[PDB]
């Protein structure tokens, strides 16, 4: 009934760990694109189906290993996530969004074959680390047509963005890189009323919790991406009525939560 339906039912513990798909990998190469500085795609593979696309970005200094963990993560639970360099690691979010559009144009024009066959271009998202989940919040301005965006521990001078993409906005509690204070929480109360929007805050975690396999940030990115990317309904369940005792805060306009 559901066309782009994937993988099995969902427990908890199944989005704390890779997904039923295996997972490859392709090096896009610096000098092979323009617009950004690279990459890894992560895509599932011994599999005939099509996939979602996701764009994501690392943060400031840092770059596509910070996030290849999750660049992983979601591929297994079925997706083509591509995990950009930026042209300089000194970039800041306008450019990282500009880096992020340039990287779903690629994946939808230029990947190999073997990403291509895998991917459904009418579904993409965009997620992000720091500098990057403020890059996030810009190009989900920029492209209305994504289907979600998850900005973990975002950084951005601009708390303000006019966008209809869903946000899952993860806030890390003890943060002082990106206080949640001052970004995570500024941001989500900013994103339209209509917009769908959801705030995680973990407990006591710190500006680098999402550069390292992370239970929560796992839970909750599949979560989104299954539910917008996939129209997943069975994954409404891990983001409505929630008593996580990993996180500290959980705020949402609960629009994802209905039939």
């Amino acid at each position: 009934s559901n066309p782009y339906q994937r993988g099995p039912n969902p427990t908890r513990s199944a989005l704390t760990t890779d997904g039923p798909f295996s997972v490859a990998t392709y090096s896009v190469s610096r000098l092979s694109v323009s617009g950004f500085g690279g990459g890894v795609i992560y895509y599932p593979t011994g599999t005939t189906l099509t996939f979602g696309g996701i764009a994501m970005s690392p943060g400031y200094t840092a770059d596509a290993s910070s996030l290849a963990w999750l660049g992983r993560r979601l591929a297994s639970h079925g997706f083509v996530v591509i995990v950009i360099n930026t042209n300089s690691r000194l970039d800041f979010p306008d450019s990282r969004a500009s880096q992020l559009s340039a990287a779903l144009n690629y994946l939808r024009t230029s990947s190999p074959s073997a990403v291509r066959a895998r991917l459904d271009a009418n579904r993409l998202a965009v997620a992000g680390h720091s500098m990057g989940g403020g890059a996030t919040l810009r190009i989900s301005e920029q492209i209305p047509t994504l289907k979600a965006g998850v900005p973990l521990t975002p950084w951005h001078t601009d708390k303000t963005f006019n966008t209809p993409v869903p946000q899952l906005i993860v806030g890390a509690e003890a943060d002082t890189v990106a206080p949640v204070s001052q970004n995570a929480i500024p941001m989500y109360q900013n994103l339209p009323s209509t917009t769908p929007k959801v705030y995680v805050e973990l407990d006591n975690a710190t500006h680098t919790a999402p550069n390292s396999p992370n239970a929560a940030i796992s839970v909750y990115t599949i979560s989104w991406m299954k539910l917008w990317v996939d129209n997943d309904t069975r994954y409404r369940q891990f983001l409505c009525n929630v008593n996580d005792p990993a996180l500290s805060d959980f705020r949402s306009n609960n629009r994802h939560c209905q039939l």
